[PDB]
């Protein structure tokens, strides 16, 4: 639960986000970035920077929209974290969910087991902290918004998860 | 609790080790491999293979001697794990300790924060599982055996840890 790459370590611009989530949060929404893939701590720190740059500079958002990002390096990158409302699943789901995004496009490829392990351990951590309900529900991005996110291959994997609910 | 690269994923030779540790284990001994470092899941899986090869083929040991290895990629590699007696700290400490080894030489270098985080969260996981006592003690390799292990720079860092006792 303490094995998250913190904001400063991936050279994140400072957050301007103020809106808080109400703990414990019932929902996890799993997205993909549909961005470049990365499989080294060096390449994934850069990728998290690029995603945040797009969201802050181009979209004018207070921070990277996701609560956490997942690298194919098997590390979790701190986004808005447990306590700050994300921008990842639209205005109905953002206030009542944690958004975790796998960095890449998983339409025609899977994240490696280390990426999946990182995500599953992140969610266990959320329960332990009281950030997530013990009985949290995992949704695919496409289950709550019109998108291919989180990609067909990754979507089929999260459908098998104990906490998945269509 | 927590995330770990399992034996099969780093292509480990099958273990022949049978001798069990008595849970909960009171002591953690921190070593270095004094070997080549690695900072990618690909390079660290190979490094764990190389360390195990040395221990099994050359030293004739039943498995890699460490209970867990720590990569500069920020991942933990499963060694003998929580339940099997290691070969890392000699015949007095092996039966009463978990041996975790940072892959590299930390005489004139520190492990990156992600490596240190991985190790600290591995130990929290051990407590959560009942593998380690809640009041476990961290020892440097050099505190229980005549060696420079775990290297001057890493030794100075583990001296600052909550559970460290010389
Ligand atoms: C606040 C909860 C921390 C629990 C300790 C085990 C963990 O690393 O998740
Ligand atoms: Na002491």
């Amino acid at each position: 639960c303490g094995s998250i790459v913190p904001r400063r370590e991936w050279r994140a611009l400072a957050s301007e986000c103020r809106e808080r989530l109400t703990r414990p949060v019932r929902y996890v929404v799993v997205s993909h970035t549909a961005g470049s893939h990365c499989d080294t701590p060096a390449s994934c720190a850069q990728q998290a920077q690029n995603v945040q740059s797009y969201h802050v500079r181009n979209l004018g958002w207070c921070d990277v929209g996701y609560n956490f990002l997942i690298g194919e390096d098997g590390l979790v990158y701190e986004g808005r974290g447990w306590n700050i409302k994300g921008a990842h699943a639209g205005p109905t789901w953002n206030p009542i969910s944690i958004g975790i995004s796998f960095m890449g496009n998983y339409m025609n490829r899977v994240p490696p087991p280390r990426a999946l392990r990182a995500a599953q351990n992140l969610l266990a951590c959320g329960v332990a902290l009281g950030a997530l309900r013990s009985n949290y529900e995992v949704k695919g991005h496409r289950d709550v918004q019109p998108t291919l996110s989180p990609g067909d291959r990754l979507y089929e994997i999260i459908q098998t998860w104990s906490h998945y609910r269509a």
